[PDB]
């Protein structure tokens, strides 16, 4: 792609292709901020009755999904017209926006809804999904427009457009015991259980209560939707941060969840309850064209092998999209997209089993991310990371790659190659912890690069990051640190190809001092083809005061 190949196209509002008689926000990287929290970091500001934003289809639509902000604790509308004619209007909301923290407080990002003395708001963008009766051909202008009677302002932030096929039929109505107005999902899987005719259930198009966490069990399962459009699970929408969805034990390895929509009620982050699906020690299990909003996670493994998670769309939730930890092996976790997430996109926590092994994180994309990093591996070993987009992260790197414990049994990374091999990575690092008496000093927080390789308290080894384009990052392309007093030797670290353009201060930062008490990078890393293109100080800092690191020019580097 770089990333996903998903069927919708994402366009952003300030396009310069767009006509707009509205306020195209300049670009920075601040968190709480209508641009640093926008894709791209810009948004069409639409604050008068007719001001609008042209998009242009490059692809046929019937369905849209508009990245928006309007103020705190409202809804209203906001138009939509095709060649000029009007067409309908999305639902716009803050409903699940704005979360409170202050800014020596960031590790509260994701967990305080309500507002209050002294808190600034984050996290200001949220999403309106609208289907047409019609399907549009490429070229057509669809414009966003505000309109009598919709709502005061709003920030028109990117547009998604889709061509969705009709919804999918019961493949086989005595194999897939149907929900219904009449039989839950919990009848059904019941009238699943009991007869070894059936493959599982089908859920029809429309909107169904899921009030609980409905268990798996008996054997393996098939839960079939209509397509993520037209299937809706739905949590009480008059609830808030009920744990929902399905849980799936030992009995029901080999099960396949697919083609839905789940849209959970969370509005700030807890930690425990909160994951779409719930399956510890999973296997062979699959999940596949989920589209999930509003839960804290997809999924969260815990020794889960096998298993594959391919063409979902995980969109605005309070911690991860998907994390593989201790011992989760073998994996394939592929062409699946993330907006929104409220930590690490996909993460690998590599935790004793020893390592996290064979596991294969391909064609992914994960975009604003509101806290943490796109991509993060956690130890491990023999584990790729292949074809990544990651933009637009507020506080962290996008990609982090990291030896630290956390305080728990690790063995840090094996002795077989951590992969990171074709990665796009625009606008990527931000600020967080906090850097008192740090060296390079430019703010209160200590400064996150597009990639941060961090050696910990464990074992940081058998690194391989290779086919890297990183475009504007906050601060810095690479950036490498070791912790004090561990000083970890870093060993087996390659660099290859890999182009890092305009970072606002250097291409490659080896950490000197990020705060009292810690000191430079142990080890070393070898760079071959690794250009580094108008950085705004220097190609490279921190080599000279790094004596115990070696960095190793191969080839191809211009600095
Ligand atoms: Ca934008």
């Amino acid at each position: 792609g770089r990333g996903a190949n998903m069927p919708f196209t994402i366009m952003e509002a300030e396009s310069t292709s767009n006509a707009t008689n509205g306020t195209k926000l300049t670009p920075n990287f601040k968190p709480g901020d209508y641009a640093g929290e926008a894709s791209g970091r810009s948004s069409v500001y639409l604050d008068a009755t007719g001001e609008y934003v042209e998009f242009t289809l490059t692809s046929p639509a019937n369905a849209f999904v508009l990245r928006n902000a309007v103020a705190e604790n409202t809804t209203g509308t906001v138009s939509i017209y095709a060649d000029g004619v009007s067409k309908g209007k999305f639902n716009v909301s803050s409903k699940f926006s704005y979360l409170y923290a202050t800014p020596s407080t960031l590790g509260r990002l994701g967990y305080d809804n309500a507002p209050g003395a002294g808190l600034t708001a984050y996290w200001l963008y949220e999403d309106a999904q609208l289907m047409l009766d019609q399907v549009y051909p490429a070229g057509t202008k669809i414009k966003i427009q505000k309109d009598a009677g919709d709502v005061s302002w709003i920030y028109v932030d990117l547009l998604e457009t889709e061509n969705v096929a009709p919804p999918q039929a019961n493949p086989d109505p005595t194999k897939y015991v149907a929900v219904s107005a009449s039989k839950s999902i919990d009848q059904a899987l019941t009238e699943f259980r009991q007869d070894n005719t059936k493959k599982g259930i089908y859920i029809p198009a429309g909107e169904w209560t899921i009030n609980s966490k409905i268990f798996l069990y008996g054997r393996a399962t098939e839960i079939v939707g209509a397509g993520p459009w037209y299937t809706k699970l739905v949590a009480p929408q008059s609830q808030s941060n009920t744990d929902v969805g399905f849980n799936i034990s030992a009995a029901a390895n080999g099960s396949t969840i697919r083609d839905l929509s789940a849209w959970g009620n969370y509005i700030n982050r807890v930690d425990g309850p909160g994951k779409f699906i719930d399956g510890n020690g999973m296997q062979n299990v699959t999940v596949q064209n989920i589209w999930v909003e509003h839960f804290v996670c997809l999924y969260w493994g815990v020794n889960s092998s096998y298993n594959t998670f391919k063409n979902n769309r995980i969109k605005n939730t309070f911690a991860d999209g998907i994390n593989m930890t201790n011992g989760s092996s073998y994996n394939v976790i592929d062409n699946n997209y993330a907006r929104g997430t409220g930590d690490d996109s996909f993460a690998l926590f590599s935790a004793t089993g020893s390592y996290n092994v064979g596991n294969k994180y391909t064609n992914l994309t994960a975009t604003n991310v509101r806290r943490a990093a796109a991509f993060a591996v956690y130890g491990g070993s023999d584990n790729l990371f292949q074809n990544l987009y990651g933009a637009d992260t507020l506080t962290y790197p996008g990609i982090t790659i990291s030896s630290y414990s956390f305080g728990y049994n690790t063995l840090g990374f094996g002795d077989q190659d951590t992969v990171i091999d074709g990665a796009t990575l625009d606008r990527t690092g931000g600020d967080f912890w906090t850097s008192v008496g740090a060296d390079d000093k430019i703010n209160e927080y200590q400064n996150f690069g597009a990639i941060w390789i961090y050696g910990g308290d464990r074992a940081i080894k058998n690194i391989l990051i290779k086919n890297v384009d990183i475009n504007n990052p906050v601060y810095f392309g690479l950036m490498f640190q070791s912790m004090s007093p561990n000083n970890m030797v870093m060993q087996n670290i390659r660099v290859e190809n890999v182009n890092i353009n305009n970072p606002s201060r250097y291409g490659i930062k080896l950490v000197v001092r990020a705060e009292q008490g810690q000191g430079p990078a142990y080890g070393g890393a070898s760079f071959t083809n690794v250009k580094v293109n108008n950085p705004g100080i220097s190609a490279i800092y921190g080599e000279a005061q790094s004596p115990n690191f070696t960095v190793t020019r191969v080839s191809g580097n211009n600095w």
